[PDB]
């Protein structure tokens, strides 16, 4: 939780209306340091002291994380009004819209690199005993160099069956969600289960339906999705094994067909 003087921040265009409030693209220029682009999150106008505390508690959590695939907190504005959370700027935005706007424009190995980065950030979060519960391509952000970073600090079709049926949220239910993300990425942002209703998805999953390989998806990558979607949460790979499998695919690209 580093305190940033608001005079070091210039707020430019709006780039989103999140749930707590608005997000802006801005510039951060600390004395003696090179200027960087940042995302500035604001709380909706008229926020209560309780909403303020809730907001700054989110910041406190983000500040604990220091990983290349986790959104970096630059600092907070709390001495002046309104409060703000300042994070690193991700030029390409949310991963799902980024893929939908660039359909077919990335190679398989670029896509696997993106998935590897996400798995590495998720490994770090799980190692620190945090369960995301909301892992989806819409909650991953992408910088100018295609590095993907986990953000967003019940979406039924992203959620593990035990998490829906028994509210048991663990890193193993995040792994289920990660398998759905893999499918979104390899499909360039298709909707999981398409137009199936939430209950249709639940019923299908209970009858051992699983999503098919996206077009031109390597068989080995779709198999790793299916491993993530094992009914028994203990049979799923942990994020450490996912990273190692994706590394081995990257290091052995013949594995990709
Ligand atoms: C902390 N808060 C400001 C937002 C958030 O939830 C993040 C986080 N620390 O988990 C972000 O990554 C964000 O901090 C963050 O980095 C965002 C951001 O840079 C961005 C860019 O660059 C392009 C498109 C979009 Cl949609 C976004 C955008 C709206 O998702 C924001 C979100 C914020």
């Amino acid at each position: 939780a580093k305190e940033i003087d608001v005079s070091f921040v210039k707020i430019e265009e709006v780039i989103g209306a999140g749930e707590f409030g608005e997000v802006y693209k801005g510039r951060l220029k600390l004395p003696g340091k090179r200027e960087i682009y940042v995302a500035i999150k604001t709380l909706k106008a008229g926020y209560s002291e309780k909403q303020r505390r809730d907001f700054l508690s989110e910041a406190s959590i983000m500040g604990q994380f220091d990983h290349p695939n986790i959104i970096r907190l630059e600092g907070v504005v709390t001495k002046s009004r309104p409060v703000m959370i300042i994070t690193e700027f991700m030029e390409n935005g949310a991963l799902d819209s980024f893929l939908r706007q660039n359909d077919g424009q990335f190679t398989v190995i670029q896509l696997v690199g993106m998935l590897r980065g996400i798995a590495a950030g998720m490994k770090y979060l799980a190692e620190m005993n945090y369960v995301h519960r909301d892992l989806a391509a819409r909650n991953i952000l992408v910088n100018s160099n295609l590095v993907c970073k986990v953000s967003d600090f019940i979406p039924v079709r992203w959620t593990a069956p035990e998490a829906i049926a028994y509210r048991k949220f663990t890193s193993a239910s995040d792994v289920w969600s990660y398998g759905i993300v893999m499918w979104e990425v390899m499909s360039f942002g298709e909707r999981p289960y398409w137009d199936m209703s939430n209950q249709d998805v639940i019923n299908a999953i209970e009858q051992d339906y699983r999503l098919p390989p996206p077009m031109d998806c390597p068989a080995a990558l779709h198999q790793l999705m299916l491993d993530c979607w094992q009914k028994d949460r203990n049979s799923r790979p942990r994020f450490a094994e996912i990273v190692n499998t994706l590394d081995k695919m990257i290091r052995n690209p013949a594995s990709l067909k």
